[PDB]
């Protein structure tokens, strides 16, 4: 059975499935091949079913009263948790949007392939599912595979250590549980287990807790984990297992420890999925273990795209999705398609971190002389009727022509601010321009207004 | 005991505190004059006391398990509630901000004077306190009196019948509550106490519930306020109270019936203070009940301002700031750099409305041509990990040009919106920019791009 398409999509996650649906919109022939579930790792293992158990751990904190409930007048007493229906909600919500993403490739024209592709050529796939075995031609190849967590080679995923995917997935809750990484995925993870009442530590090697975010925004993070009883080890790596199943921790300075534990969530990074499916074959160039792009998802062989996670850095949905879109669009021969200056980002710990575009020193790396000023919400009046006060929002703006380059916030309930980042930031709004806007009271988003108009002032 | 300034504002409310420390900022001498609390309304008796209360009731609903608790694995025992102590926590949140805009007023130079201030002519005030009288000369006169509840002659104020001011303090929660008009304020405060577990009525004249917003917007409110178990009266006028203590209502064919309560929340609308400190002198001529003024906020005597709900509508206090604002700005001599933007506005209810700009209605009565577009938080991921699915975002733009001309948004926690579509109207986007514009996932937000892509899609339609 030999078959014949225009683009040939390798992967069913956002890059992938968006990429697909556009393309057919567009009226290109597109064939989508998918090894699992459509949705990837976003819909599956990741996105999703990380914010639903947020929510799950938030409303939990806040039936035992850990909230603050007490101050508002509100006498609780404690309520219980079955965390496999926590789970079952949770695997309902992934799938409805499966199926809705499945109808919409569908609409679409887009013909899905349910098997593991492997590459033959630049223009040529096999596809083998169950007892199947098909060849598919195509004029453009489209490589969205996405990414993988990545294993510690002293402690292997299996038993007692698990990765993120089993973390959103648990049957009962641990006694204790100990992360490693204090990057946005262990870090999100290890609060919603401590809100549902676990023992929960936090093994990092880098001398504070998300490393990839400045100091000033994450320190609202460090005293939150704090306050919630989380244990940090800052500065330690971590050399394996012993026998009674304890995380064997290593200091800066040589002298170890043992954190007992029942459970073990290994969130160290994510790999790019370039292996195991006839990729070697191709002999792409390569950026790390990613391969490697130009700013329009072009690999080393013309007609070879590359999209998502498997294209490295930043591993995000919406970034994926949006290269997806541009590649899609420039099959279609249409010019002027570009990613944005500034992709927005949301890490959905407690309190949350929401950025976009450069920080005051991301500014000063790329030599542009910028200003910046920042509005606590400890004095915004609507943070106060949510007992939410910790954090701040930031402006960063050219010195010159007060242009804005970048935003981040941290605190409770920002993460809908993103919007008004990235859309500020591809209007190419000024401070004067923020400064300028009328924002409804009381809301979060007017420490926005102010934070433009404090740059303003010792501007 | 004569003294002098340039600039002389009389009320203590979002507008006046706001221009006074914008003035003082500016290096104008200033005076600022408060009968009561610094804050005004929305501080003391408006907007943060409702948000609060809102939070507490959002908190105790959800310690219930009114709030699909269960559907999540959560099971739960009643809590109790001390709304006395609620009460409390409210009146601490806003005595902290009251100190804060007391404290931003002095470090701005303004000297802030604490009496009832009484027009004497266009450049003089008086202002008179407990034993203590003193003339003031000034060379600019800022009205920013505010506003009052509308009392209805036919069931005053007293006892049981309430204005949202005592709604905010209740000593103790009635058994069932009458509330008179389905305005936002009504609403939100209807709400607050249906989730505290009282039985709640609403009786409004119109048709439907906030007859303000267009039907599909409201439709999610009305269906909300059928879960919650808010009995709704519409087209339904009150005439005043029985012996009983229950309130007599009359619908359009002419029958009456009574609605027991111990307990009567009137909310038929706000009134700007314009009486009773001499202002009569003045004739300044008025716009209905509020003061007549042009965009720049000047009223028909030479330099008598006016800004916020003494200005009439629309009432809210992030205009009275922007009004405040600007004329100050004006006094200190610097022109003004943008026309005075789109006023946003969002209403608390549950779920919550979120608009900036105009409606699809609005844009036709304009007599501008436009199409729009919705997306259902149903079909959003965001939505369905917070239970939030009810609802929409709708983008209006023009037909010729595709500038987006209003926002529109309806759903649970939509609040915070409210930043990403006044910025982009005042930065004049198209359909084409936010359709272009990379949103996080997963986020509500996420749902103006779709909507964007929609509309966009109908208009570049064969
Ligand atoms: C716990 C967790 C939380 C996260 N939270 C967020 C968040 O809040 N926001 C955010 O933006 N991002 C988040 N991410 C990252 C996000 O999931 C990824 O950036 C996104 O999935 C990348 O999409 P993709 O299409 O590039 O790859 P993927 O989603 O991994 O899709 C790749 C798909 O291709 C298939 N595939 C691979 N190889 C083959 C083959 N040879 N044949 C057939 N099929 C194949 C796989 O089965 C897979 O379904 C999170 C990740 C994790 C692990
Ligand atoms: C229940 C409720 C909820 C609300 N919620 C919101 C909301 O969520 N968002 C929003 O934007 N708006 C809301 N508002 C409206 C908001 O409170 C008003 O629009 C705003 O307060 C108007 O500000 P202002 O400065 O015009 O007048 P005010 O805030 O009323 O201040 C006027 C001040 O002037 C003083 N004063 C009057 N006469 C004299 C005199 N002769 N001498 C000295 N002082 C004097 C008064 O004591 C008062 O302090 C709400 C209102 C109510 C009633
Ligand atoms: C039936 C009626 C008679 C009126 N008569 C007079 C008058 O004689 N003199 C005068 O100066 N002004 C009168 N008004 C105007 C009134 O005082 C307010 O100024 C007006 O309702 C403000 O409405 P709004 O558009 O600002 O809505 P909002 O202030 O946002 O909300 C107030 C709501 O209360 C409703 N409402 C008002 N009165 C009643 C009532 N009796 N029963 C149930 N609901 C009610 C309104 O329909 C409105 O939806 C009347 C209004 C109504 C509806
Ligand atoms: N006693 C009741 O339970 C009752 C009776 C009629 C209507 N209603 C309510 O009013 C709404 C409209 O129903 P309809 O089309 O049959 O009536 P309608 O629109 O023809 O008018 C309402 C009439 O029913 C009477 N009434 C009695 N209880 C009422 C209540 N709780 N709310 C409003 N009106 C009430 C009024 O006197 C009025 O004459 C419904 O949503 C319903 O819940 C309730
Ligand atoms: C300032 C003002 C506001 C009023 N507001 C209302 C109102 O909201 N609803 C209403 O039915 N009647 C309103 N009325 C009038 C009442 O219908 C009143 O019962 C009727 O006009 C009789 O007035 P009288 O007692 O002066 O004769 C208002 C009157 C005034 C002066
Ligand atoms: N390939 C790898 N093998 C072993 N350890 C790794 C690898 N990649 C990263 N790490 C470890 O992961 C930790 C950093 O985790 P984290 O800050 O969570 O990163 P990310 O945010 O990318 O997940 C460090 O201790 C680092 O040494
Ligand atoms: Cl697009």
């Amino acid at each position: 059975k030999n078959e014949h398409t225009t683009l040939l999509v390798i992967g069913g996650g956002p890059g992938g499935y968006v990429a697909a649906i556009r393309a057919g919109q567009l009226g290109i022939p597109t064939v989508l091949v998918e090894r699992d579930r459509l949705g990837g790792t976003c819909l599956n293992i990741g996105c999703i079913p990380s914010k639903a158990l947020i929510h799950v751990a938030d409303a939990f904190e806040q039936a035992c009263g850990h909230a603050g409930e007490g101050a508002l007048g509100i006498r609780v007493r404690a309520p219980e948790i079955d965390i496999a229906k926590s789970v079952a909600w949770k695997d309902g919500i992934v799938d409805r949007l499966t199926r809705g993403v499945g109808a919409l490739l569908k609409k679409s024209g887009v013909r899905v392939l349910h098997g593991e592709a492997r590459v033959i050529d630049g223009k040529t796939v096999e596809v083998v599912s169950a007892g199947h075995a098909v060849r598919i031609g195509c004029e453009h190849l489209l490589l969205a595979t996405g990414s993988e967590p990545v294993e510690l080679p002293s402690m292997p995923f299996g038993g007692h250590v698990v990765s993120s995917t089993d973390a959103l997935s648990p049957a009962t809750l641990p006694k204790r549980l100990v992360v490693v990484g204090a990057g946005y995925i262990g870090l999100e993870l290890g609060i919603v287990y401590r809100k549902l009442g676990v023992d929960v530590s936090v093994v990092e090697a880098a001398e504070r807790v998300l490393p990839a975010y400045d100091a000033e925004l994450v320190r609202p993070v460090a005293d939150s984990l704090a306050r919630l009883g989380v244990r940090l080890w800052l500065g330690h790596k971590v050399l394996g297992l012993d026998k009674h199943g304890a995380v064997r921790v290593q200091a800066a300075d040589g002298a170890e420890q043992t954190l007992p534990a029942d459970r073990v969530l290994v969130a160290v990074g994510r790999r790019p999925r370039v292996d195991g499916f006839g990729l070697e074959t191709l002999m792409l160039d390569r950026n790390g273990r990613a391969l490697r792009i130009d700013d329009t998802c072009r690999t080393s062989m013309r007609n070879v795209w590359a999209i998502g996670d498997v294209a490295g850095e930043p591993m995000l949905a919406h970034r994926a999705m949006a290269q997806g879109e541009m590649v899609a669009e420039l099959i279609a021969g249409r010019r002027r398609q570009f990613m944005p200056a500034a992709i927005p980002a949301v890490c959905f710990t407690d309190p949350e971190i929401v950025t976009a575009g450069w920080s005051p020193d991301d500014a000063h790396a790329a030599g542009v002389d910028c200003l910046s000023a920042s509005f606590p919400f400890a004095a915004n009046g609507r943070a106060m009727t949510l007992q939410a006060t910790d954090g701040f929002v930031r402006v960063v703006a050219r010195r010159d022509n007060h242009l804005i380059v970048g935003w981040q916030a941290v605190g409770r309930g920002v993460s809908e601010l993103a919007a008004a980042f990235s859309q500020s930031l591809e209007m190419g709004a000024r401070l004067e321009d923020i400064g300028g806007t009328i924002h409804a009271h009381p809301t979060l988003g007017e420490a926005l207004q102010e934070a433009a108009l404090r740059a303003l002032g010792h501007a």
